[PDB]
């Protein structure tokens, strides 16, 4: 489906920070929260694809961008930060934080 892909493309393109999550997920809801911890929720967007009659689709996509077909699947300026896992080293680590500085998303 080219359609899917075109989808999934848009969100991840038309939104800096794209999350990726599914419904009652905790590692989802984690990874949102550190998110928005950095005041980024003007420049975030969750798509929940659990509710999406093409999830499949979509969690292969996201396979095939990613490695992984899980959820939480983050993205930032389309680069590729992965789960919620990815997120937490990328976070304690400083990785993070450079990311956003140079999209002028933190001081």
């Amino acid at each position: 489906s080219e359609a899917v892909k075109k989808w999934v493309n848009k969100i991840i393109e038309e939104n800096i920070i794209a999350v990726f999550a599914k419904t009652e997920c905790p590692y989802c809801i984690k990874a949102i929260s550190i998110l928005k911890g950095y005041n980024l929720n003007s420049h975030m967007h969750v798509e929940n694809i659990e509710k999406n009659p093409d999830m499949a689709n979509i969690q292969a996509y996201l396979k095939e961008l990613t490695g992984k077909s899980s959820v939480p699947r983050i993205f930032i300026n389309k680069d590729v930060v992965g789960g919620c896992d990815d997120l937490v080293k990328e976070n304690d680590e400083g990785k993070l934080k450079e990311r956003l500085q140079k999209l002028g998303l933190v001081n």
